[PDB]
């Protein structure tokens, strides 16, 4: 048949051939040679103008006007911009096209049929680290609206020639403290333990909780980043119960409501966004499963385990899959009573599968990294799993970026 | 650049240098991945030089690359293949080549076993009656009264002239899979299609869920032959719960022995299109894929309901809580009946020695981390935190086209 990857769901037995694939710009970190598809993280002047271009033509042809006068207008406005100043500025509506695109176009995220919902807050007057906290403050204000959660994302200044850039330092918005122990231990969550002693060495005086909300640590262009508190109200929880279990309430567990990444990189067109903090509502995987029982995580296994009588002596009881559902189910059920939105993996799975069906007809493939699509418990129980899935990088593009210390 | 591989749990580093002797090209280009592809979608000098890199390897594996010994065999190759255009291993070559094959096998779990394979070598199979026996004998010695054994049976190599050697069947013990002219299947759905040929060179068909079928073993250019295997040989386990008494009264069973019999087995630039292969199961194979998965035995619904699972809605994980049930019942059963099995955390465990090994030994492990992670309770395993390469070593276990 053709000439483009060939894709098959085992499950259905149906065939698609991905051609939006041709699209892809930039290299991922496989070859012939050798697949490197399970790495977590593989290791301008005209090069800017180029980008710019594709970008203003992905634009043009999402408001259907190709080719037309205003289109090539904006493109010479463009050149016309990077030729005087070596870099230029979206409109408004484009900046929104293509915050919605960069999600759109995110191969880890499972959640994706929502991507034509986002709101785009434009915060590209910011001009400090407390104007910073005021604009976050307000996201996660709209973001919760109360457990009704909404997608957002907040845009602060663009990175620019030979300025400091806007960071936010935490990598969400919303994170536990991880406190060292005198014992090599860790109190609270380890995936944290940096970023807890860098608001330390910054002046925040810290608690001793398993569940401690850290502040976030905020650098305006070329200042030290500045500390700011989180006022309570303003971060919803969920206190977590299992619905026959009733001991599980007396384990003190909670989770955040708002899943806010802060670190990430916003790519649009060259230009690079560095504080850019997006956020949806949460899977409940994330939470019960990789949150709760990672091992380098609260690591809470083997307590629900011992709660629920299991043989933990041997691997053949199955004593991890039962308390990891238990779990699961702790944080679908815990959720639901608190009315705060959250989907469970088979919801979301199945839309993905929506998701990818909807953009075969309108784009002619999705780039889908398999290994963080399917979910970490009852994978081939979800559709996913049978899946074959085309991995590529699109811009409008999240990306990683280094920490800023 | 060697790829820098990274476990997440544990925060330890390795670098992969084996992936430098990759000599075959999978998949992946850096514009695209496409290691989730179940199927690759895709004269003499070149079998020759194939040839010497495997003798090379041999050569090395007993400590006496230089040798008299060595030099003499790749004379000898050489010779061979000069003159005839293809050449023929030692038996001790064979027994070498087919445990590497394993060893290289990316998609197997089960590698810390590699060492300890059983050959048979079966190239003086003249005719389908023939591996009928060498078949047998090998399903005999793998079961070994549930105390499974691995092992391999080697059938003579494909030749420029002729047609393959082949078992029809893709495991030695499959399933019937009847379809009802109302678009059902009875059985194993997976099996419709051998079922149908079966029948069609004249195999009576029976009409449970678990009839195990004949084979159809096809010696060079003959049309193939059925042959049943005495029900005494296929050794089955009844499946049960070790809480839930109705379990048992679902009438469910699974086949002790797996053994992949349709893939061909690649040494030294010669090709074995017949050469099955068996070891033991691990628990999800059967318990979530086999009894589970949709377009399988599907049972998922139907052990939700006698559970008394709300079964109206995703958000109450009866689907999680079914299966994890239904695999505690293979655990238990094959355990009861003594017959080898491992389940998921002991097997990735051993996989994580596995890999260690292979790093100390060689440099690196080719590894398809889509596949060594388990289906169920993925991030409880260490396997999901472990960054893996994937890559084609020779020699090799390649997939080959249906002989029909
Ligand atoms: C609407 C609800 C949403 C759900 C249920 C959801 C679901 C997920 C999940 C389960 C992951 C994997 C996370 C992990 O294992 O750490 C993920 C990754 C991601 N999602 Fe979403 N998503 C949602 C909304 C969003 C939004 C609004 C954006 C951005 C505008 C986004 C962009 C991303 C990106 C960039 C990643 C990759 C993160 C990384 O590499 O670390 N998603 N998504
Ligand atoms: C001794 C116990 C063994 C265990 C527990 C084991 C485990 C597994 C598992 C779980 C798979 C994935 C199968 C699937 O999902 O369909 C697999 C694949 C495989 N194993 Fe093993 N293995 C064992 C022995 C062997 C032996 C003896 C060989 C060959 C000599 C072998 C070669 C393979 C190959 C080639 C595959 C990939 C097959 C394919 O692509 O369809 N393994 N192994
Ligand atoms: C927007 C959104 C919604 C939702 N339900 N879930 C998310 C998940 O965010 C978690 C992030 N993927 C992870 C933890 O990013 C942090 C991170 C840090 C490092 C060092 C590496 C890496 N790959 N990722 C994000
Ligand atoms: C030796 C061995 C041990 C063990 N525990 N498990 C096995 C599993 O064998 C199952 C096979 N790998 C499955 C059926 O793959 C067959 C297959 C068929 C098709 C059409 C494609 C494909 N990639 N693979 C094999
Ligand atoms: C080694 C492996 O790539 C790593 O553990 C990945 C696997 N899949 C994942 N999938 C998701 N959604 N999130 C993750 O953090 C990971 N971790
Ligand atoms: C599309 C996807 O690669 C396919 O479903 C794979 C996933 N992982 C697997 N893993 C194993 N061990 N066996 C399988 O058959 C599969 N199927
Ligand atoms: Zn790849």
């Amino acid at each position: 048949g053709p000439k483009f990857p060939r894709v098959k769901n085992w499950e259905l037995g149906s065939i698609t051939y991905d051609t939006l694939c041709a699209q892809s710009q930039q290299d991922g970190p496989c070859t012939p040679r050798r697949c490197l598809g399970s790495l977590v993280l593989p290791r301008p002047a005209e090069q800017l103008l180029s980008q710019a271009r594709d970008f203003i033509n992905q634009y043009y042809s999402s408001i259907k006007r190709s080719g037309s006068q205003a289109h090539e207008e904006r493109l010479q406005e463009v050149e016309a911009e990077v030729a005087s100043t070596g870099t230029y500025h979206l409109r408004e509506s484009e900046l929104v096209f293509g915050a919605k695109q960069a999600w759109r176009n995110a191969p880890r995220c499972v959640g994706r049929i929502q991507w034509g919902k986002l709101q785009v807050f434009d915060a590209r007057d910011c001009s400090s680290a407390q104007e910073m906290f005021t604009y976050i403050c307000n996201h996660i204000k709209y973001a919760t609206n109360r457990g009704n959660l909404r997608s957002a994302i907040t845009v602060f200044p663009q990175r620019a020639p030979g300025r400091g850039d806007f960071r936010i330092w935490n990598s969400q918005l919303v994170r536990y403290a991880g406190y060292r122990q005198q014992d090599g231990s860790v109190r609270g969550d380890p995936a944290n333990v940096e970023i807890t002693e860098l608001c330390i060495q910054h002046g925040w005086t810290p608690g001793n909780g398993r569940f401690d909300v850290l502040p976030l640590l905020l650098q305006a262009p070329d200042e030290a980043p500045e500390l700011f508190v989180l006022p309570p109200e303003l971060v919803l929880e969920v206190p977590l119960e299992h619905p026959t279990l009733e001991w599980f309430a007396a384990l003190g567990l909670r989770w955040y409501a708002l899943p806010a990444v802060s670190n990430m990189l916003l790519e649009i067109g060259g230009l690079e966004f560095s504080a850019a903090p997006f956020s949806g509502w949460y899977m409940s995987t994330e939470i019960g499963t990789r949150n709760l029982c990672d091992p380098h995580r609260y690591n809470i296994l083997e307590d629900v385990a011992v709660c629920m009588d299991l043989d933990t002596r041997t691997t053949s009881s199955l004593w991890k899959d039962k308390a990891a559902v238990e779990i699961n189910l702790a944080v679908l059920h815990s959720f639901q009573l608190a009315k705060v939105t959250i989907v469970d993996h088979h919801a979301a799975t199945v839309s993905f599968m929506k998701h990818l069906d909807n953009e075969q007809k309108a784009r002619g493939g999705c780039p889908a990294d398999w290994a963080w699509i399917v979910p970490p418990i009852s994978g081939s129980l979800t559709p996913v799993f049978h899946q074959e899935m085309v991995n590529y990088i699109l811009s409008p593009a999240f990306r990683y970026q280094p920490d800023p210390w």
